[PDB]
């Protein structure tokens, strides 16, 4: 229902493809947004839909939360950028020429193709037959100030995960395409995990609200007066809204988004506030004996 009104600003456009951004940036209830509406089909991206009113990878990038890699794009024996992409097993639909993902360093990298050249299904090459990036991995993002300087990937008897060789091993091994949970913190690289311990801490911050749900349009909650605040508009809402912001009865209606709040992860017993958290099918070599 109220899932297509994004938090923050709501830009779901890639810096490369800026053509169709009248409806894809800033989203709202329009319909035409190739980089966002592909996250809303039930069954696809099960993690993002679970935390729907958080930010996608593109939104965090242009909400300045997540940075971009020094080769922000990569064309198509091949470029050294591909080493990271070849370890993850993804599936791009047809008629896509770009696709974004979270780098090893925690930045957002893209995979670009010439204009009429679409991406292969595996998203590793360019072939022939819209204007928007297909999110490769299922994730959501949030603004966080937790330091991840010491946090690294530690997994149960795993020799290599993704592009990360945790330990040097010459033993009898086991290779598989496994979907591994990962998270990104401020001063940390990607941290792959064995189990995914996500817990939300709900609150009353402006990102926990969806607005203009009566008479559809998106409203900026910033325009609503808080109690005693200055305002410049006249909002109304649920009990949660009318506890922090002053209400009447009616320039907009503001409710609370279920699950919206600061979400912490557990990494090796410690609980830290991550920037992004997601799922990724990568090559995993586990030790035996
Ligand atoms: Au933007
Ligand atoms: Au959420
Ligand atoms: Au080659
Ligand atoms: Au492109
Ligand atoms: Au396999």
């Amino acid at each position: 229902p109220h899932l297509r009104n994004r938090p923050g600003k709501g830009h779901n456009y890639i810096d490369g493809m800026t053509q169709e951004d009248a409806t894809c940036k800033p989203v709202t209830y329009a319909g035409a947004c190739s980089s966002f509406d592909v996250l809303l089909e039930k069954g696809k991206f099960p993690l993002f839909q679970s935390y729907a009113h958080h930010r996608t990878l593109l939104e965090a990038v242009h909400d300045t939360i997540i940075a971009k890699a020094d080769p922000p794009s990569c064309d198509l024996h091949g470029n050294p950028c591909m080493k990271e992409k070849l370890v993850m097993k993804t599936h791009c639909p047809n008629d896509y020429q770009s696709a974004h993902y979270l780098n090893n360093d925690g930045k957002m990298a893209s995979v670009k193709c010439p204009p009429k050249y679409e991406l292969t299904e595996d998203c590793n090459f360019c072939r022939q037959m819209k204007k928007g990036s297909y999110p490769l991995q299922d994730l959501f993002c949030q603004s966080s100030e937790d330091d991840g300087s010491k946090l690294k990937t530690k997994m149960k008897g795993v020799c290599e995960v993704g592009v990360q060789a945790l330990k040097k091993c010459d033993g009898q091994l086991s290779t598989a395409h496994e979907v591994v949970p990962f998270a990104v913190f401020k001063n940390s690289k990607k941290v792959y995990l064995d189990k995914l311990d996500l817990k939300t801490e709900e609150n009353l911050l402006p990102d926990s609200f969806v607005c203009f749900e009566h008479k559809l349009k998106s409203f900026d909650i910033s325009q609503c007066p808080k109690i005693g605040g200055h305002g410049s508009k006249k909002c109304t809402g649920d009990a949660a809204f009318c506890s922090a912001y002053e209400c009447t009865a009616a320039n907009a209606y503001c409710s609370h988004a279920n699950g919206s709040g600061i979400v912490q992860i557990q990494v090796s017993g410690v609980w830290k506030k991550p920037l992004c958290v997601g799922y990724e099918r990568v090559v995993v070599k586990r030790e035996l004996s």
